[PDB]
């Protein structure tokens, strides 16, 4: 279809950068073979990670082979780090961070706050306003400092468009406080809004206005997360359209929690390809994460998974693997170096000299 051909053109346009450098065998100047193999993608192809990574080595091996970015499914939410008032625990999250660090997988932080009441610790919901804020104060300072420099990103206040637990008690100025004070504690962290029904539904204009209001209020929102929880069908054209609207704020966009549900793995694969190809082709998008992969541990069950219960791929996992292969630069050339190559890091051989080629510049 037309949407795929335009997507592929923008992929070549925005995801690659022509290569050429060094090449001297002690001052030689015109032949030899040159091997150009990509070893890391700059673009994020990540996944939610859950408790299975602590006891399921098959799950752990599968993760490392398929995802270059992670986010924790539950183990950094407030109720999980403070299940009872004043009883603070980060052990599970720290263990998952060590696993990710030893495999050099960057981790998104999810999430310091969540505006939806039903997602907050139950002990918080009977407290008077000023005690709620005191608990908020300690959460932000205790978790913000504990995770300082561990997360590349924070979902600072999840789903502000679809809750009102904190806004009702303190007004939208509490949101400026959330972003401002996280920025001060952890300047290196890229601070996100993250919300649903924006590309899977038509709330993108509301979201755009919502990002605007947060920034005019002074909140240092640096990036836009769109969750990408779809139902049964992914229309690539409308997704591209809704992304177009959000791109006008000049902020990087990440698809943070992709999944769709369909009994027929074939359509599941088509949905996945539709979102990933369109997302990978949008110049404002910088990464995609899948909210789980394995039928044994997916929050929407086996009809959303790319790998079956017994760890055999289904068609959606196969399609995911082929998309990764399609989007990997592996070239042998004789030629004095010329090829387009996806952003990332490269081993160039004459496996000898590892070299980076990022996206800061657009000219070779
Ligand atoms: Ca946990
Ligand atoms: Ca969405």
């Amino acid at each position: 279809q037309s949407w795929r051909k335009e997507a592929n053109d923008r992929i070549l346009q925005h995801r690659q950068r022509e290569l050429v450098i060094n090449v001297i065998d002690k001052e030689k100047k015109p032949g030899i073979e040159v091997e150009i193999k990509q070893i890391r993608h700059e673009f994020a192809f990540g996944s939610a990670m859950n408790d299975q990574v602590l006891f399921n080595q098959t799950y752990a091996d599968f993760f490392v082979q398929h995802f270059n970015w992670a986010v924790f499914e539950n183990e950094a939410k407030w109720y999980a780090n403070e299940p009872e008032r004043g009883k603070i625990t980060y052990e599970k999250a720290d263990a998952m961070l060590n696993f990710a660090n030893r495999h050099q997988i960057p981790v998104r932080g999810h999430a310091l706050f969540w505006e939806v009441e039903d997602a907050n610790p139950n002990w918080l919901k009977s407290l008077p306003n000023h005690e709620v804020y005191e608990a908020m104060k300690r959460r932000l300072e205790h978790a913000g400092n504990h995770f300082k420099g561990k997360f590349r990103h924070w979902d600072v206040n999840n789903e502000m468009m679809h809750g009102s637990f904190f806004k009702d008690r303190f007004g939208k100025q509490i949101w400026k406080w959330m972003y401002e004070e996280t920025k001060k504690i952890d300047p290196q962290a890229l601070l996100f809004v993250n919300d649903y029904n924006v590309i899977s539904y038509g709330e993108h204009h509301a979201y755009k206005a919502h990002i605007n209001e947060l920034r005019q209020l002074g909140a240092p929102v640096e990036a836009i997360g769109v969750q990408g929880h779809f139902a049964d069908r992914v229309d690539p054209v409308v997704v591209k359209e809704r992304l177009d609207v959000l791109a006008e704020l000049g902020l990087p966009i990440w698809v943070t929690e992709y999944d769709s549900v369909h009994p027929d793995a074939n359509r599941r694969a088509d949905n996945l390809e539709a979102l990933y190809r369109v997302a990978f082709s949008h110049p404002a998008v910088k990464g995609v994460l899948m909210w789980g992969f394995w039928a044994g541990a997916h929050w929407r069950g086996e009809h959303a998974a790319i790998v079956n219960h017994d760890w055999s791929l289904n068609e959606a996992g196969r399609r995911y693997e082929k998309l990764l292969q399609e989007w990997t630069t592996q070239r042998v050339e004789k030629t004095q170096v010329t090829c387009p190559a996806f952003h990332g890091t490269y081993e160039v051989r004459i496996e000898s000299k590892m070299l980076q080629q990022q996206t800061i510049e657009l000219d070779s």
